[PDB]
C-alpha cells in the first residue's frame, strides 16, 4: 500500500491548518470519538468519569492528551509512510498497555476525518479527504501488522 507524493502534500496540507491550534483540533476529534462510539472512553482510565461534552471540554488533561495523539499522528504523517521507527512504541503501548483493537483506530480516524471535514472545507474538499484515508488506512495497516507481531489480535 503507497500513497503519491501528490496524496501526501493534501495530507500534509491540512495538517499545516490543524498546526495553528493542535490542542483546539485534539478536543474536537475526541468529543466526536467519545460521542459517536461511547465505549471507547471506557480505555481512558483517567477520563472515563466524564459524563458530558462540556466536562470534555473543560479537561485540561484531555486537551494536553489530544496534544500527544495528534502531534504523534503527524510525526507519522510527515514519515510519507516511512514511520517503522515511530510505529513501534505506538504499537507496543496500544496492544499491551492500553489494549485498543484496530476498529478503534478505525473508529478514532473516523472522527479525525470527521473534525478536519467540519473545520477545513478549504483543504479537505474529497481529493484530499481521499488522501487523509489512504493515510489514516496505511498507519492502521502497519499497526495491525505491528499488533500480530507483538501478539495482540487487535
Ligand atoms: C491516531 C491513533 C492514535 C494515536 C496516534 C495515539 C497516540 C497516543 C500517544 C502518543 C499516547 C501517549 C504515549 C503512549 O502511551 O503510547 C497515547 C496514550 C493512550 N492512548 Fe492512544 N493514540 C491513538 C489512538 C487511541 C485510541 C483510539 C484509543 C482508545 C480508544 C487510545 C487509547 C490510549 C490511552 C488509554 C492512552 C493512555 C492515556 C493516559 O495517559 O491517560 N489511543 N496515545
Ligand atoms: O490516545
Amino acid at each position: 500500500m503507497v500513497l503519491s507524493e501528490g496524496e501526501w502534500q493534501l495530507v500534509l496540507h491540512v495538517w499545516a491548518k490543524v498546526e495553528a491550534d493542535v490542542a483546539g483540533h485534539g478536543q474536537d476529534i475526541y468529543i466526536r470519538l467519545f460521542k459517536s462510539h461511547p465505549e471507547t472512553l471506557e480505555k481512558f482510565d483517567r477520563f472515563k468519569h466524564l459524563k458530558t461534552e462540556a466536562e470534555m471540554k473543560a479537561s485540561e488533561d484531555l486537551k494536553k492528551q489530544g496534544v500527544r495523539v495528534l502531534t504523534a499522528l503527524g510525526a507519522i504523517l510527515k514519515k510519507k509512510g516511512h514511520h517503522e521507527a515511530e510505529l513501534k512504541p505506538l504499537a507496543q503501548s496500544h496492544a499491551t498497555k492500553h489494549k485498543i483493537p484496530i476498529k478503534y483506530l478505525e473508529f478514532i480516524s473516523e472522527a479525525i476525518i470527521h473534525v478536519l471535514h467540519s473545520r477545513h472545507p478549504g483543504n479537505f474538499g474529497a481529493d484530499a479527504q481521499g488522501a487523509m484515508n489512504k493515510a489514516l488506512e496505511l498507519f492502521r495497516k502497519d499497526i495491525a501488522a505491528k499488533y500480530k507481531e507483538l501478539g495482540y489480535q487487535g
